[PDB]
């Protein structure tokens, strides 16, 4: 009855958006284990772009988040069928094609986002006072 | 065996510091319920100073924090003996005198802090790139 869900991401400067996403992953089914993978510095920097917090900083914040059951840190950049077996993962949870093969296999669970929540946004608000 | 702990604060722009503090509160004893009180906008603005996030924003972030069991939002600015009875609170957890009367009653549990963790600090780091 327990369903293993994997959600990877950068999780740089974690905010309310990441949390709502993670809550969604956690509640995809009645009994889940939410595994969260945190991408390495080198690989992030080389694909997405600069990253603000180091791996250790981004991993530690996730330790206080109610929905996170287990953490793989650092996680591989690209999910592979072998990875899924090795960790007994039943579904991958990401927003919405690199994940076509997951949908074809029935193992793709979509999760939505929430805007206006970024750290950056709040600084924007705080300067408006001047 | 279950010990009720109350930790109030502003919790503006919650960061790793608040989380470590809250974890400490939660683990003061083996079986706790951590009640977290979140101060109102009007009262915060009038004592501490300007506040960046509204009550609703500050309360919602706390909903994703592993250590928070219950939330009083908004909470009174000053803890009173009557408050302690009304919510069956066994200890109050705050950093370190308004709390002398709590220490005299045996109901004061100290919790420490961690520096270099503020939202503000990370923006400081991010601008250094220019």
């Amino acid at each position: 009855k327990n369903v293993v869900i994997y959600a990877d991401g950068v999780y740089d400067m974690l905010h309310l958006g990441h949390m709502k996403q993670l809550e969604q992953a956690k509640k995809l089914f009645e009994n889940t284990t939410l595994i969260v993978g945190v991408t390495s510095d080198n690989e992030t920097k080389l694909f997405k772009g600069q990253v603000v917090q180091t791996l250790e900083e981004r991993t530690e914040t996730l330790k206080h988040i109610r929905w996170v059951d287990e953490i793989i840190s650092p996680c591989p950049w690209v999910v592979t069928p072998e990875f899924l077996e090795k960790y007994k993962i039943d579904y991958v949870a990401h927003d919405d094609d690199i994940y076509a093969w997951l949908k074809r296999a029935g193992k793709f669970k979509a999760t939505q986002r929430t805007e206006g929540v970024s750290t950056t946004d709040l600084i924007v608000r705080i300067l408006k006072n001047y």
